[PDB]
């Protein structure tokens, strides 16, 4: 009950900012997450016990690929972590546990290809999950390990607090599917426009966590620019390896995941920041003001990626 985990000064400090990279000590990313959870929902929430073998289990079953691995999960969590921390009043108690477990769980088993590649070359995934299909398959990986004996870390809820914790995960998981990112941003910008939003309306706070979840997930591009620009290498080694293996079933791919147009990476960058995560940032800086930080910090990145454009670096 009183073993509280802590944190040398720096990160004790920096951990708190929406900028905080986790760093490349594999061995510390658990006590950060553990960290987090006591912060943002209680020291009460989760047996140490039982959480400790569900952090541990969930590291084993994400895959050593170049980006879509356990330091992804743990970076995920973290934004999450920052977003709760700087709208406090705003979640439920429910939330607070599912979201971080949700976060950390969103990628579980990932091969480091995308749906249109699973569907392509005809996995039995794309089978058993027609759309969302990756994303269908890490909540099913989630239920598995929560479902392994000593692993139950929401044992304590009710039976009805247990099924809304797992339909507040599913979701959130099914949100990280960027093909239902463009129509969701789109409604919450019309319900924010019209004034419609109301954070009670259960199918709203669906939505809302579905942005927070888009906006978690694609916080690589809110760090300072070196770390932007070197997950951008992880990010880019994946999109080659599913280029080269389209090209190996007799397909072109387009070309951000063609290596032999590396050239084009920089004008893509541009493309994804206004097209996607420039959008994401604005509105959920427009109904979740406190993170700003994260718009701000986007808009830094798309400004170096025109420096590279422009031979300035
Ligand atoms: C062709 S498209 O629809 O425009 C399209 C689709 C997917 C990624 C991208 N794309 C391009 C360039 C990029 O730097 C990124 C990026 C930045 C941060 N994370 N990710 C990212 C990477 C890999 C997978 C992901 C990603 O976020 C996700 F959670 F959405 O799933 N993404 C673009
Ligand atoms: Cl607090
Ligand atoms: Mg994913
Ligand atoms: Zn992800």
């Amino acid at each position: 009950g009183l073993m509280q985990f802590t944190l040398p000064v720096r990160l004790c400090k920096e951990i708190e900012l929406f900028h905080f990279d986790i760093g490349p000590f594999e061995n510390m990313w658990p006590g950060i997450f553990v960290y987090m959870v006591h912060r943002s929902c209680g020291t009460s929430c989760f047996e140490l016990e039982k959480l400790c073998r569900f952090i541990m289990s969930v590291k084993k079953n994400y895959r050593r690929v170049p980006y879509h691995n356990w330091k992804h999960a743990v970076t995920v969590a973290h934004c999450m972590y920052a977003i709760l921390q700087n709208n406090h009043t705003l979640f439920t108690d429910l939330e607070r546990k599912g979201l971080l477990i949700a976060c950390l769980c969103h990628d579980l088993d990932h091969r480091g290809f995308s749906n249109s590649y699973l569907q392509k070359f005809d996995h039995p995934l794309a089978a058993l999950y027609s759309t969302s299909t990756m994303e269908q398959h890490h909540f099913s990986q989630t239920v598995s390990i929560l479902q392994l004996e000593g692993h139950n870390i929401f044992s304590t809820l009710s039976s009805s607090e247990y099924e809304q914790v797992l339909e507040i995960i599913r979701k959130a998981i099914i949100a990280t599917d960027l093909a239902l990112y463009f129509g969701n941003r789109k409604q919450l910008e019309e319900m924010y426009q019209t004034g419609s939003l109301n954070l009670n309306n259960q199918s709203h706070r669906d939505r809302v966590i579905g942005l927070m979840m888009t906006a978690c997930d694609l916080c690589s591009v809110t760090k300072l620019w070196p770390v932007t620009k070197l997950t951008a290498n992880d990010i880019y080694a994946e999109f080659w390896a599913e280029g080269d293996e389209m090209k190996k079933l007799g397909i072109q791919p387009i070309p951000m995941m063609d290596r032999d147009k590396k050239d084009e990476v920089p004008q893509g960058q541009l493309g994804f920041y206004n097209a996607v995560a420039i959008p994401c940032y604005t509105t959920l800086t427009q109904i979740l003001p406190p993170t700003e930080p994260l718009l701000k910090a986007c808009r830094d990145n798309l400004s170096q990626w025109e420096k590279v454009i422009r031979g300035e670096e």
